[PDB]
Parts: structure tokens; C-alpha cells; sequence
């Protein structure tokens, strides 16, 4: 009831039915506790992931602009950009892409492979920089001269983090707490949160339909510091979209990204090697192994609010264990 | 119904148009999205293994054990489930093209076999699969596990179950006159063929051949449907329809057709083929319409039998 503003804003048909959230036994085996997982790494487009459920609102916002072509920005192994450029080729719109080498590797696979080699098998305009310092701007340059051929350009904010992307993850929210109902009362929510729509749209929605459930973020970029103002401010945008208000506070927990964004790191890597091996789940060195890492430890420490249920949002980003191999 | 099974997929997977290749070909085309699955990058072997794994907990085995390529499709769905179900799991293959390349031996599928923690052995030449996945069987049992072997691309009469089964969504799910399957350890082909000669009999079901010619292909696809009809009570008269022009030189060796069939579904619909199966058997469909090759004009079925992860193995070559 609540949530019913979300049906005013247009959007496009990407996934179809709700992901699936399943029980992982052999991991709760381990962990000693009941983890569950919602399965946001499974959608029919281009190996899938968190972003195609932004892209739903974002296009559909495109395409009642008229626009014919998408720009957007990010790391030379973005999953966001691969998502944006095989929905783009799909609709028949071009994409243009503004990419950075975040870490500044040298590894072939990394520059080559992975989802960077996937851009290439959509045609994907690929515009390189030193930096993306400030992104907003540099897209904006980049949309003039895009403008200037005579293309109808549609600019996407990095990650697809806007009030309306998120609203993707107010939806799957949505879906969370029906697939939950009568099956399992959840405690605690985990999900890496990056640019932090798919946090900001959580927390909006899970503060609606889930209020005594527990929402962490695993930064995967940022210390709490700088994440958390993004992620309000997210939240406040969403929610009065919504014509609601959020009361909630927003939980972080930065120990688990270090030394960097896109750096993979030991806890990380064995986080990955733990979900493939336990649970035949697919995590990446970016993204979810750093989430992951982030859950366990805190089960570990006891760092939740108490002993039940915990939900892992799995948002993709498998592409990326191709390019991070061997190594950088 | 009789056969055990295991819930690896659940719900159908999609059946789509793709409006923009139909555009483009002048023809109408869908597509079975098969590559769509669950499980550690989906494919078409994991329809087969819903049986095959169900098979082996019934014999109360724990450790599943197969043979493939390096780069092998069905030893990674496999190995996923196996670890997903809490079962060892142990690998014979071979490297089929004699490559050195890093990628080819080390990304790709291989490099999710290595996450999944699976077991290794490496053979010169899978000259006989039958007696040399036996021969592990016995060396593995002999350690103390209880195997349980599961053949070459999952084909056989149980394996090939899971594609009766897909047959049944594609009816549900569907002026339909053709459809198109990559016919690799036959498997899949031989699946269809029964499933769709009782459901949908005016439809023309043609396997583009991976590996080998009409003449070596032919049998094998016919010893499986037969075997297939006969454990499900029926019989199945429809010949078999095989295209081999189109996976020269060899078993998982890329060609252009291939490659350009995998860039034309990437650029024209966001759809993601692979270098071995479904970009060579998406030439063959393409080619098909260029030398009329099909029963008449009407709307054309491909079975996108997965492979992607390969991709990222077979760049930047060989
Ligand atoms: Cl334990």
C-alpha cells in the first residue's frame, strides 16, 4: 500500500519474474547461522546484475525523452556500463561510454577481457579518460560533442545511482518482502553499496514493508564518512518521489574494501572461494567477495543487531573473475 | 514423470522474439533462452544433470565424475552442482586444440572448475570417454568415495530427459516451422527430437553439427531418441535433420561465420553466443535463410544452449 507512488513512474520490462531468494544450507552449515540470498545476479540480460534493475527506469525515462542513445560512465570493468551497453543494443540505441582504469593496472585481462571485452561485441562508443574526478561534468562535455553529430544523447549518473535508478531497488525490496512472507522472518539485510542506489532504494523500501529488519551496507569504495551522506541523500530524493518520508537510519561498515576500490583483497578472494565452493555461487573480487567478506566477519564479531536470518543481496558482477585473472 | 529429478531451474526459461535480428534477416526468429539458468552461469547441461544428480543420490554416491575440454561447459555445471549439493567432484579433460594460450588454459570455464574446487586430471586425448572416465571411477572408488559417472556432455537416454522436458516449455510457450540446436554430444538434439515430434510434428528441427559430419553425427543422434522413446513408452519415427557446414575446422575451434554470429546477436539484440556451440550453429541458422536451405519461410526457433563464459577464455585467440 505504501509503495504506491513506485507505479506512476514508467518502465521497461528487463527482468520478467522475481529473482529468486533462496536458502543457502551448506554456507549456514558453516556460518552457523541462516543465510538466505536474493539472487539479483540472475536476470536474462547480458550475464545480469544489480544495474538492470536501475536501467529499467532509467530507459524507459530515455525513451519518453526521445532519446536515442545512452551515455553513461565508470571503471574499464564496470558491470554497469556492460548492462547499459547490451540494453542499448537490444532497444536499438547507441551507447557511449566514458570509462577510467580505476586502479591503474597494466593486466591485459583487466584491460581487455571481462566485461570491457563485452562492450566491444556491443558496439559500445568507448570514450577513455585519466579519471572520472568529476563525473557529472565530464559526462556533460562528452554529451555536447555526442549532441553536436546529431545524436539524441540520454545521460546516466555512474552506477545508475539517481533517485529514479533506485527506484529498481525499491521495487525489488518489494519482491524481498513477499517472497519472505510466511517463509522466513529476516533479522538482517547485507548488500555492498557503491554508488548507493541499490542501498538508498533498499532502505527506502524495506523501511516500509520490513521496519524491524536490520539494512547493512558493505562499502566497497568509501569509508562511512564520505558513503553515508550519498546514501541519505539518495534515500531523502527516493523517498519523497514516493511522497513518503524516511526515518531510518543508514547503516555502513567500511572495513572490508581496503586497500581500494577494484583492489581485490585476502578476506575478499576467500569469500568468493568459500560461496563457489560451499554453495556453487559465483561472487566477484570487486563487489559481492567484499560484501560477503564483510557478512561474515560480522557473524564473526557479532556485529548484527542478533543471531537470525540474514539476507545476502547478490548483485552480480561475476563477468569481472575473468579480467582480475591471474592477477590486477 | 517417473524419473526422479532434481529442481536445478524451476521456473520455464524465457522464449523470446528478437525483433531486431527478424528486422534484419527478413524472417521471423525467437529464441529459447536457455542460457538463462540459476546455476554458475546457466546452459543446457544443467536440464540434463536435474536427472543425472538426481540419479546419483539414489545410489547414495558422493563424488560426481565427469569428462570434458579444457574449456568444457558441462564439467563447469557439473562441478557447480557438485558443490552446491556437498558432493566431490572429479574432472578428466583434455585439450582438444593443442593451444598454449593462457586464457584457453587458464580463464574462462577452466577458472571457475579451480573456485568450484574441483578435482583435475588431465588426459592426452579423450580417444575413449566411456573407459577412461571407468578407469577413474575405479581409482577414485579405490581412495575411500563413492563415484558416480556421468558421460561426455551429460548424453545420455536419462541426461538427455531434461531436453523432452524443455520440448514441453516450447510448446507451452509457442506459426513456428523451424527450430535450431547446435548437435554436439547429441544429447540436446536427441531430447528435442522427441519431445517435439509428439507435441509439435509440422515443426522442422535441425541440428548444426560442432564436432563432425552428417555421417559420424546421424547415428548417434538416432541411438539416443530411440533410447529416449523407449524408456518413455513411445516410439520415434521422424528422421533426424543434421547441418555440417558450419563448425570447420573442428570440434572448439572458432570460425568467422561463428564469431560474426556471435557479434551480430551481441550488437543487434544484447544476447551473448559463444565460439564453440551457438555462434557456429546461429551461422548455420543464418545460413539457412541465405541458401533456403529450411522447409519454407515461416518463423525460426533457436535453442540458446549457453556458452558464454567461453568468451572470455577464446580472447584474445586461440
Ligand atoms: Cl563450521
Amino acid at each position: 500500500m505504501p509503495l504506491h507512488h513506485l507505479t506512476r513512474f514508467p518502465r521497461l520490462e528487463f527482468i520478467g519474474a522475481p529473482t529468486p531468494l533462496e536458502y543457502l544450507p551448506r554456507l549456514s552449515d558453516y556460518l552457523g547461522r541462516e543465510i538466505y540470498i536474493k539472487r539479483d545476479d540472475v536476470t536474462p540480460i547480458a550475464m545480469g546484475g544489480n544495474k538492470l534493475r536501475k536501467l529499467e527506469f532509467l530507459v524507459a525515462d530515455a525513451l519518453r525523452e526521445g532519446a536515442d542513445t545512452l551515455i553513461t560512465a565508470g571503471a574499464i570493468q564496470s558491470n554497469h556500463v556492460r548492462q547499459t551497453a547490451a540494453v542499448a543494443a537490444k532497444l536499438g540505441l547507441h551507447c557511449v561510454a566514458l570509462l577510467e582504469n580505476p586502479i591503474g593496472t597494466t593486466a591485459e585481462n583487466y584491460l581487455t577481457n571481462g566485461n570491457r571485452l563485452l562492450l566491444d561485441l556491443f558496439n559500445t562508443q568507448i570514450e577513455m579518460c585519466d579519471a572520472l574526478t568529476d563525473p557529472d561534468a565530464q559526462l556533460q562535455t562528452l554529451a555536447t560533442r555526442i549532441e553536436a553529430q546529431g545524436f539524441r544523447p540520454y545521460v546516466i549518473p555512474v552506477g545508475g545511482s539517481s533517485a529514479l535508478g533506485a527506484m529498481g531497488y525499491v521495487e525489488s525490496a518489494l519482491e524481498i518482502a513477499q517472497q519472505c512472507e510466511e517463509v522466513v522472518g529476516l533479522s538482517s539485510v547485507v548488500v555492498a553499496s557503491g554508488s548507493a542506489g541499490t542501498h538508498a532504494g533498499l532502505a527506502v523500501g524495506l523501511e516500509h514493508l520490513m521496519p524491524d529488519v536490520e539494512l547493512i551496507g558493505v562499502t566497497v569504495s568509501r569509508s562511512v564518512a564520505e558513503q553515508k551522506p550519498k546514501v541519505i541523500a539518495l534515500q531523502q530524493a527516493i523517498a519523497g518521489q514516493l511522497a513518503l518520508t524516511a526515518t531510518a537510519d543508514i547503516h555502513l561498515w567500511d572495513d572490508y574494501f581496503a586497500p581500494g576500490y577494484g583492489v581485490p583483497n585476502d578476506a575478499g578472494m576467500e569469500a568468493v572461494k568459500l560461496l563457489a565452493s560451499l554453495e556453487g555461487v559465483l561472487l566477484d573480487p570487486v563487489y559481492t567477495g567484499k560484501a560477503m567478506a564483510g557478512l561474515i566477519d560480522g557473524i564473526s564479531q557479532k556485529r548484527f543487531n542478533d543471531d537470525g536470518p540474514i539476507l545476502f543481496i547478490h548483485t552480480g558482477g561475476a563477468p569481472a573473475l575473468f579480467a582480475y585473472h591471474p592477477h590486477v
